[PDB]
């Protein structure tokens, strides 16, 4: 896995790659999610905080399908400088897609991001008919992936590369051994099972590659055991492969740092040649995430972490604790 998976990687991604691969072991990236969707307010918040920026800030294209953007719609894709003036600035760019779809076939998305769904208690949206042509669901998932695909290349245009963590936490709760009706995905990605998923995953990938999308590192995210492997399998049959994927990602709430360490262990032993990373966190509902350096020193050494906005958020004295630990590595720590 020394090289990325997309064999025609451009010369920036390849080196971010070889930056991340580095890093790994030694340090940590600091990082933090949009507010919401196409902004680094939150990275911005940690800076005035603080006086350091996250090193990554993600955005997510949550609602790239809403209808009527522009610099005084709701939101604006269509503008990237959200994007552009962050790796002016020297930070790393991470993307994902929370992939909203009409809440079903008679339903049009409204401007201010109303009627839309992500799994099958919000959208009649089948998974496994995204990829049969004819159907509204497929109409809908080219559309989107198209409109994804041709924001992607004007950051490309620009300079940018990215992170890139599509289609995230699939198997969900679908991994639970008993069976019971709430062991189910919480995405509608993951709710037709894991080979209709690795065939969404793929799909993405081998599109984006023939749209000469080349500026992306390819991370997926495992539920692991989902915290229990005595009432979960773990999700290996949902991996979309090693040549689909650069970085494991993993996604963990309230959760201290030796069972950080249980989790990125695990994951490592099952994925030798890839990095492992901790792509969301942040508290639950009764209990904090743990200090970033006391996970690392309990053997945690992801390659980042990024915390989650709004209620999720860590605190304050969180923050300013974990950008002072040497470990931490903060956008004007990169380059100097």
């Amino acid at each position: 896995g020394v090289f990325l998976a997309d064999a025609s990687a451009n010369d920036a991604a390849k080196k971010l790659y070889k930056y991340l691969r580095l890093v790994y072991g030694n340090k940590i990236l600091s990082g933090m999610m949009a507010h919401v969707a196409w902004n680094h307010d939150e990275a911005d918040k940690i800076h005035v905080l603080t006086g350091k920026y996250p090193a990554i800030n993600c955005y997510d294209f949550i609602h790239i399908a809403v209808p009527n953007q522009g610099s005084n719609g709701w939101i604006n894709y269509n503008d990237i400088t959200p994007v552009t003036e962050w790796a002016d600035a020297g930070g790393i760019v991470s993307l994902m897609w929370h992939f909203n779809v009409p809440q079903n076939e008679n339903t049009t998305i409204g401007a201010d991001g109303s009627g839309q769904g992500i799994n099958s208690s919000q959208t009649t949206f089948k998974a496994s008919h995204a990829l049969v042509s004819g159907t509204w669901e497929n109409k809908f998932f080219m559309e989107q992936m198209e409109n994804v695909a041709n924001v992607i290349l004007k950051l490309q245009d620009a300079g940018i590369v990215a992170l890139w963590r599509p289609f995230h936490e699939a198997a969900g709760n679908a991994t639970l051994k008993s069976g019971a009706n709430w062991g189910k995905a919480w995405f509608w990605w993951g709710e037709d099972g894991p080979d209709v998923y690795k065939q969404l995953w793929h799909t993405m990938f081998n599109y984006f590659s023939n749209k000469g999308i080349h500026n992306l590192i390819w991370e997926w995210t495992s539920q692991n055991y989902n915290g229990d492997s005595d009432i979960y399998n773990n999700d290996d049959d949902w991996y979309p492969g090693d040549a689909y994927v650069d970085i494991i990602g993993r996604d963990l709430y309230g959760t201290t740092a030796v069972q950080q360490y249980s989790e990125y262990s695990q994951l490592k032993g099952r994925y030798p040649s890839k990095m492992i990373a901790l792509a969301e966190c942040g508290v639950n509902n009764s209990t904090i995430t743990a200090d970033v350096e006391q996970a690392w020193n309990a053997g945690a050494k992801w390659l980042n972490f990024m915390p989650w906005y709004g209620e999720s958020m860590p605190s304050d004295e969180w923050w300013t604790k974990v950008m002072n630990e040497n470990v931490v590595i903060t956008r004007d720590e990169i380059n100097q």
